[PDB]
């Protein structure tokens, strides 16, 4: 109601979907319903592909420089836009607007800057065999690719799909999350506004059972890049695989390790931990949940910890002063505090929080506190599956091996961390877990050229990084006969 | 009968199975029975599994150099044996001593050879961000990963799969073709010889529908490298992705058009059309099966391959003499002749072949005439579709970027080539042929620098080439804080 | 004088030189003087040294998309300008605004352009021993260098020179042809403008002799960067090494061949041929000033050729019709003249020019027609040593080798080219002829992505591509022990 | 003499020099004349140019993996010949046999083996420009190479240079020291020994001043690699450069700092500062001579080193329980005796040693006993200058930046070194110290991977890992236009 009802994006403009129904989207600060979105359907999914395919050949056949400098001028139009664009996200997601200002959109354009200035730099290889023969590969697009978002940091991921997609000079056809559709959509314009050709950057909206599933099975599109959860993880890649053998990269959850050594700042290592686990209310993929403390420090540990709780400034997302919002959607506070109450019956000492927040205003927003448990236990619930809320678990430990092999212990493998002043506990200990983002006296910073993604479960392929604008490439080696060929027959 | 009962190889030695089912494996040239195979069990894919994951920490554990060495002395071993082995692979496959002696076993150790050079390169990033922070990446072994082989050139498909997987520091279980499960056995005592650690490369014997599909559903298995038809392909892919999602190399099958130009030496093209079909009795994925000539040369042509194919020796494939043996399999067989039949059926013109050999010993193998169709249409069935059996189909075009949009109008793309004498017609035509594998004025080398694979629902990733030791590695990247460290708490 | 006396540039302003000493540059086109400008004085390359260690520091401090951002900004600036300097460059070389319009402030931008994307990517390796040590590399700044430009290309030379230094973190003092100082300095306030940190791009005027001998010998120097002649690159190359063991890079002089197959289109061999010799007025150092052609082709091809050169707009380069200007100086001039008087004597035939213009205005300017010598023989002085103005050497021959080894038998190796249609003839000719800068059907094209330098005498290091940047930071290894140390004492 | 005459090494034999001259070289242990050996003439070098022009051409011919067997093949021939070349070199250098067979020829050997493995690594690049035109790089052979070799590590240095040298496709005519001709002379006999092309690896034995001197100027020459002292390699350098613009290696003398931070662990400081000053009694050049300690560490740091350097077991280098041998010849002796004077003059404080050891056999001999000086001065000329024997200098510091400034207060730039436990100061005093080479807790151990070469004036270029590869070939760039080609003209 706040907004104008919202229409699929195809070919550099706004377009009527066809399905005839439409979806709502709503702020969780305050219940207010923040827009009617229309529904992709299979026949609009059709219009996308046919608009993408176009798109790509008049992209590809750009020179490098001169996509280069196109995304730079959309890198540019994010900059500007910036506080326009964390309004909205904050709107949507409801995510304090002292995030959303200062990493969503920035660390978002950081991306599409750094992948900007590599389009001239993707090369292929030149292998002589002999006088008379050599090989060359050439890395080219892959050409329609699709992109599907999450809901925790929506205009961020889009950015770190797209930007290594149209780099590579592909078209992208982007889902975001339902719960989240507001913001990819403004950068659909931002793109058709920087000179992308029509058709490269396309947004359709709808369910994932639907639409998502819908570009996953496309025989056209040639990979589908996906972040969300690991349930729904799998069943996007076979599904991927099983209708046209589609290239994947899939982001996933985890239930990421940080170990505090017993060397430790316990200042530094309390900050760690409360940012690990407390920022964006608790919805960060890499949020290191489970805390190892050695049993030597775990007294003060905990104080530490709770002084940091306890000055956390919970609050309405629009304020300035507020670093700690409500969850993204009631159903998944719901969700949250289903695992709360696991944690409680499952007799793990509850340090702090553990409730919803309903007094006066916070009862129409879908507020949980931040909680810390500890003298948590490997077989709890809480400690072994992703919570995906304001939830730290403490586990005690008294071998720094132990440690470790627990850290390991789990299906997961995304983040991991340790904190130590030590060199040799630093590296030797990073070495051994199974993790694809490892972070060393410090957590959640993600830098455009650090690849990011997960070992095991927690995730296929990586984004950020020189290894990822090569993913949006395939390899085609060529072989150059300059002699005679000889035939057996 | 003819040998021993074949066992599974775990863990540096020859087990007994826990099914108490076997299968047999025949030769195709006489219908003889070459032996008794073991079937392993739900539970020998947990040993064999338990086994690799204890080896590939030996493994692992040593030095770069240690690898290297290692698999250089298995090289060794594999030229010294190079003759009894091709003996044994042309009596599981059927295929000539000729090809078996000169290309099987030596183009798979060259791979190997080439891989064991490779491994003290492997090497992750440094990436600075500012004086107090830094990032680097390690490549580290995936694990235990799984091999599965095709029937076509087995014990070499084994070696391009196990070579980079073992540089890479990892453990592969390798499950060889049911058709043809014997050198994948002789290659695991090799490794077992030249010094690999127990458990390292552990060979199970079985059926795809089971064995096969057991190791991609195992969830400590982390990849599965497969080699067979793209319908196997998608299904062995989603059953990898949605049980535990592992990593995928996919080298699957194709439809691969040589377009002649009209320029072409018709000696060299003819040369090439025909090597590019019949080499194994058509049994090569990266056949050259639609084969386009120019109006203005094709009754020159269909001469210049008619004398070719008519000099072809068809033969029993012990003899050196022989260079086109029968197929690998009666039902394989079967179903070629099925799709002759269609051809005939389809008004196709019949230049040469089409049918069973069935004279005085022939008829006791399973042989198919080289056989060559042309008037083809680009909606006949053997122009469509995968025969994977000696069946060339001449296609004739009259303008050039017909030929190439015609080439590229197929779901498969593994190889593509070109004849020409102009320098830009050949790279013109390459760059816009949509394969992975591309051949100028040769067809079907491919080097160990060369990096092979497929485009669209020919494959996923790569083998051969500098790539390929990367992807059995994965990416952890590690940022070192050596600064402060702020909270927004 | 046309403009004001010329300044040093030195922390991110004009300053007076301390020597008492001036020199003048003049407009080849009239004689005029365009401008007193000051000799830098030892002292003076003492304070910018001091200036450019001081501004490195600031420059290395910033992070690489910081600089990145900047040297975008000096882009954007040079694309603005570009006109104002290509007039002023006109004034100073003599070269067709039509060239300076199009080319050298575009190409110099256009590399520019290309580095600062590539910031970011600058990355070291990191090698795993064991458990408990690794490597890590870095590749930091060099610190301060020098460039010594020519006076052909002066302002791009400044580019292509500046653009990798300053990318990769150094700073550069660079000290332009005496000949042409004019545009260096307007680069200097472009790069302050663009927000480059005083210090960082300093530039001196003054001679070879004096202020160029003084930055090859400073002890605080890192590396000199030079583009001239063969022999004057030898003296700095040595200088630059004795005194302080500089790292160094030559771009020098050569004397490439252009060799004609009998298969070849003649009309665009005759216009790359002529592009070859007469652009820039032949003051262009990859020039292919010896044309092979063969014996068959001889005629027909030197009658193309006149046709060309006879409808070549050659007047008054500030003419936006002119294609052809005087040289860049009178003693030039004559030295092209004493060439062109050798080759007379040395009973080479004329096919055209020949001789001084001196009609009307030409007289008051440097102006050599187009000239082209035919029936040359290796042995003349006009086709073993390099002449830097526009004239042509043709030269018969009769077999491909023999043109192979005749282009080969010098001690330069700046650049080659073939013409011909034939597939093997274009790569196998192009493999063995020796040279760093190699084109086919082609000449002249230097694009940013294309490593381009010398072999033999013409060079030593390359400028442009990925390797540039690489070879403006020096690699430091880092082992980190994490385990024991064994001492044997 | 013991041995008999040893002749020069030209085309895969011995051949008779034609100077009519010869020179001697000593057994440093006890003054006996191992062997007469003779001075090349020009003639000389000229035969050996032209026989090494010949070699690579057929070097060149075979394929990477032939070169790579071949290479291989020498590994093993070194392994076997491991004790009998170690006993060999132990007679030329006076090092102990304990060292030479478990450092020289196994580390020599590690390299040569890490290169053999990379052969058919070398790659070009490959880059798409448009549709009509793209590039590729080649990575060519030197051809021609100059290796000049140093007397304290004669056959490690001649096989690290070698090795890259041929590993490229190079030939390398090789001068060793005239202190330590033997070795280089049986590496020679060993490349031919395993197939090695006659004329590829050439020795070539004399002085600096005629020999060295030749190579450096011969114009068919194109790269000089050397190691020796940073006064000789400007000389050389100069002459390499200003004769035909060769590329150079330096590998030169240091001054190279260890720093010792307050929370190091002072028994492994001390010993790494004991193997950094006294391994092969002081003649590494990498080693550690200015040891930095802090006030508060000085006394209890001294007594540590002095505990370790009274059980130095100073002997006859021939007895295997020796550990530390007399100096290369009488004349360094002298110089580091001078050296070692010098420092009593300026009043540094004798801690050990100090003085020639005469009693007994050792008066036959260049034993210079094992030397610590304390309390020094940043002026004092054993701080200042390289000594090249064995002569620790302690410096006390307060602070740490202060200990790093005067690390880097010098000309030099070879290696560095920190002890530390602390996390971050290990990296970033680490960034800090200006050294091509940075151990952290450890000294000395230079792998094969790890890119070695010293900063400012102690080096050009590097040693080891994949850059010097690279740098043993030359770039060609090679445009394929494939479109139209645009004449101004
Ligand atoms: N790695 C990281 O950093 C990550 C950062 C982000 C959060 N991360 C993850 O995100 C999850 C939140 O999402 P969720 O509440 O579980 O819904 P879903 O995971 O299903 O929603 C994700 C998207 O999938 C579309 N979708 C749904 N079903 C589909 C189907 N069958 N076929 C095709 N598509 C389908 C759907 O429309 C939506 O757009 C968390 O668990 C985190 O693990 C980690
Ligand atoms: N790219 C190239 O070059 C290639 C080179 C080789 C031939 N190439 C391909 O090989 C095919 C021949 O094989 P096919 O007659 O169709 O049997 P299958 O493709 O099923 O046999 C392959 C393997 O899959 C195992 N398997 C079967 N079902 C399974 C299941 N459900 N889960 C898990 N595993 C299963 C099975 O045990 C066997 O070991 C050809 O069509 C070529 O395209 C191209
Ligand atoms: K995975
Ligand atoms: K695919
Ligand atoms: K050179
Ligand atoms: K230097």
């Amino acid at each position: 109601a706040r907004f104008e009802e919202q229409k699929l994006y195809i070919g550099g403009r706004y377009v009527e979907a066809s399905s005839g129904a439409t979806f709502e989207t709503i702020n969780p600060a305050n219940g207010e319903v923040l827009a009617k979105v229309q529904r992709a359907s299979r026949e609009d999914v059709e219009r996308a592909v046919q608009s993408a395919v176009e798109g790509q050949k008049v992209w590809a056949a750009m020179t490098a420089m001169q996509r280069s400098r196109i995304l730079r001028r959309a890198v540019d139009i994010l900059r500007e836009r910036n506080d326009e664009l964390a309004a909205l996200e904050t709107l949507d997601t409801g995510k304090p607007l002292a995030e959303t200002r200062s990493v969503d959109i920035v660390t978002g354009a950081d991306v599409l800057e750094y992948y900007a200035g590599l389009v001239p730099a993707i090369e292929g290889e030149q292998i002589p065999l002999r006088e008379t023969s050599f090989v060359y590969t050439r890395r080219e697009p892959l050409g329609v690719v699709a992109g599907i978002g999450a809901w925790n940091y929506p205009v961020q991921i889009a950015l770190w799909k797209s930007a290594p997609a149209l780099a590579a000079g592909n078209a992208m056809i982007f889902k975001p999350s339902e719960v989240t559709p507001l913001t990819a959509l403004k950068l659909a314009e931002i793109y058709t506004e920087a000179g992308v050709p029509d058709g490269v950057f396309n947004v359709l909206t709808g369910s994932g059972r639907e639409v998502g599933q819908w570009l996953t099975e496309h025989p056209l599109i040639e990979k589908i890049s996906f972040t969300g959860g690991t349930s729904t993880g799998k069943k996007v890649m076979a599904s991927a695989s099983s209708s046209s053998l589609k290239e994947v990269t899939m982001e996933l959850g985890g239930k990421s390790p940080l170990i505090i050594f017993p060397d430790a700042d316990l200042d530094r290592a309390a900050d760690i931990a409360v940012m690990a686990n407390f920022f964006s209310s608790g919805q960060v993929c890499t949020n290191g949940t489970r805390v190892f403390i050695h049993r030597s420090q775990q007294a003060r540990f905990e104080a530490k910890v709770l002084e940091r709780v306890q000055r956390i400034r919970l609050g309405d997302p629009q304020d300035e002063n507020t670093n700690f919002g409500p969850l993204v959607s009631f159903p998944h506070m719901e969700s949250v505090l289903g695992y709360i109450e696991s944690g409680k019956a499952q007799k793990a000492r509850l340090l702090c929080g553990g409730e919803r927040v309903t007094d006066g205003a916070f009862g129409k927003g879908a507020y949980v506190a931040p909680t810390v448990f500890t003298d948590c236990r490997d077989d709890m619930t809480i400690v072994r599956e992703e919570i995906f809320g304001p939830v730290m678990s403490i586990l005690v430990y008294d071998d720094e091996d132990e440690a470790i092999r627990r850290a390991n212990d789990t299906e997961y493998g995304l983040a991991a961390g340790v904190v130590t002043q030590d060199l040799a506990r630093a590296h030797r200990a990073i070495h051994r877990l199974e993790a694809g983002i490892c972070w060393i006296n410090t957590w959640g910073e993600s830098p455009a050229e650090m690849p990011v993604g997960g070992y095991k479960q927690s995730g296929v392929g990586r984004e950020n990084g020189l290894t990822t604008l090569a993913h949006y490439t395939r390899i085609k080696s060529v072989q150059v006969e300059l002699g005679d060929y000889a035939s057996v027959f």
